[PDB]
């Protein structure tokens, strides 16, 4: 059996509204309903990996796993294997995979983050799973963020707490948060961002939904506007939304949105909103294509409709050579020329770089850069030609061109990262000086840039 170079991944997010599901939920896993839906001709073709995120989930783990497995069994005639299940309060993540992948999956990690403080600690937060699939690292986050139209800034703070504190992936990547640890990271959930229009416009909104005219509503979606203004989810992608708002429905139908203020809502309006979302972030120049993004129309036990998204995702093979793993391949090298960082810092410490990659035996520390004052105030940290020559473990171009180098710029005084980024080795040419670039972030916010030239030598 050849190792795959692509897999398909199903992502589901459903806020179940504390109610048991209906007897049939197969439409969710088939990507059928409204939006970008899956072709009927693919119904019997299993995805490689199913990742199910629930919020307000009233079921036990056993009860939900039996429903999920029996659903997929009916659709595909495949008995899926449980990779991981993790629950925080009523927030849950399940990862299922084809049985043929059991030996391809390793380094399974789970974690959760509880958001907020006192009053605001005890039901919101996130759960996550990571693992390796052959040579590819995969991360998955299911978050239930703070509710309420007037709490977008709290949701943004919940996001930053989750990506700072969720401990997934390779712990050796100590300067890096989850936004840099994975070849592919999927972040989904009841993110709770709302369509920010006046309360008086509720019936106008409903009209627009009935006309399938989502444009004037999406222009006020808080997640899209906060992303455009770089307030949250920096460097994540979302597929275009072409389905109706998934919240807040009257239960047992999808014919009615329940938006008006009630004691049960804390006297808050719930204008129709796209609360339930799937976003992703993949390393540069790795294949990732969204092939469905939509909501079901026939699952009506909750005041939310389930959301689905599916992806093609590039994967690589667990490379063995005569040499690496367990030695270098003197044939291979990575050289850096004319490199500098630009930092948005008022500090004047010296800085050095660390280079982290699973193509290295271990991470490499550079010498200190030369600080220069940027013409518009910034700090320019010059490395020129001084950066180390990296010695990959395998020099075969079929391996090396698929790799990535994580970069952290650290203070010499404190050894704290001021910025993290990633460079693809998927170059247009080898043995050729070529421009490289990454933005640098810390705690998920932009802190600067790294740029220069690279020179990659492979065995070919
Ligand atoms: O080649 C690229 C360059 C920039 C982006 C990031 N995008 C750009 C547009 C946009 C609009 C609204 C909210 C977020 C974003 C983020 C993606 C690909
Ligand atoms: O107020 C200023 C006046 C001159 C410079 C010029 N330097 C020179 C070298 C260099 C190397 C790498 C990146 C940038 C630069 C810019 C910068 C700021
Ligand atoms: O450590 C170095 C890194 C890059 C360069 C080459 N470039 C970088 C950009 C720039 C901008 C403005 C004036 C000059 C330059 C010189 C030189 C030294």
């Amino acid at each position: 059996q050849p190792e795959p170079d692509m897999i398909t991944i199903f992502i589901g997010t459903w806020n179940m509204g504390n109610a048991p599901p209906p007897k049939k939920i197969t439409s969710w896993f088939l990507s059928k309903g409204q939006g970008k839906t899956r072709d009927d001709s693919a119904d019997y073709i299993p995805h490689d990996i199913y990742v199910i995120g629930t919020q307000e989930d009233p079921l036990s783990e056993k009860e939900w796993l039996e429903i999920l497995k029996h659903s997929l069994q009916e659709i595909t005639s495949v008995t899926f294997k449980t990779v991981a299940i993790h629950t925080l309060w009523n927030i849950r993540i399940v990862v299922l995979a084809k049985p043929e992948h059991e030996n391809r999956i390793s380094h399974i990690c789970t974690d959760n983050v509880k958001t907020g403080i006192a009053n605001t600690l005890g039901n919101k937060g996130a759960v996550g799973v990571s693992f390796m699939f052959n040579g590819t690292s995969l991360g998955f986050v299911n978050s239930h963020l703070t509710s309420g139209s007037e709490k977008k800034l709290r949701r943004n703070q919940n996001y930053m707490n989750i990506l700072r504190f969720l401990a997934l992936g390779d712990k050796k990547l100590s300067p890096f948060n989850i936004t840099h640890r994975f070849t592919h990271l999927f972040w989904f959930g009841d993110l709770n961002y709302r369509v920010d229009l006046p309360t008086w416009e509720a019936e106008t909104i409903i009209q627009k939904i009935k006309q399938q005219q989502y444009a004037d509503l999406l222009s006020h979606d808080q997640l899209l506007t906060e992303r455009r203004e770089q307030k949250v989810f920096l460097h994540f992608e979302e597929e275009e939304i072409t389905f109706a708002p998934t919240y807040r429905f009257e239960r047992l139908t999808r014919d009615k949105y329940a938006y008006t203020k009630q004691k049960a809502t804390g006297m808050k309006y719930n204008l129709p909103s796209w609360c339930d979302r799937v976003l992703w972030k993949s390393y540069p120049l790795v294949h990732v294509v969204c092939q469905s993004y939509g909501s079901t129309s026939d699952i009506m036990t909750s005041d939310h409709s389930p959301v689905f998204a599916t992806f093609e995702a590039g994967v690589t093979s667990q490379f063995v050579s005569k040499n690496g793993p367990g030695t270098v391949d003197s044939q291979g090298q990575i050289e850096f020329l004319r490199c500098y960082a630009t930092l948005k810092t008022k500090s004047q410490t010296k800085f050095y770089l660390e280079f982290h990659s699973s193509c290295l035996e271990s991470f490499v520390k550079s010498q200190e850069g030369e600080n220069e004052e940027g013409s518009e105030g910034e700090l320019v940290v010059k490395f020129g030609e001084t950066l180390p020559k990296l010695k990959p473990i395998i020099s075969d171009p079929e391996y090396l061109l698929d790799q990535h180098i994580l970069i952290s710029i650290k203070s010499s005084d404190s050894d704290e990262s001021y910025g993290e980024g990633c460079i693809a080795l998927r170059l247009e040419a080898t043995e050729t000086q070529l421009p490289i670039y990454t933005p640098l972030t810390h705690h998920g916010e932009l802190t600067g840039h790294f740029q220069g030239e690279i020179k990659l030598q492979t065995s070919q």
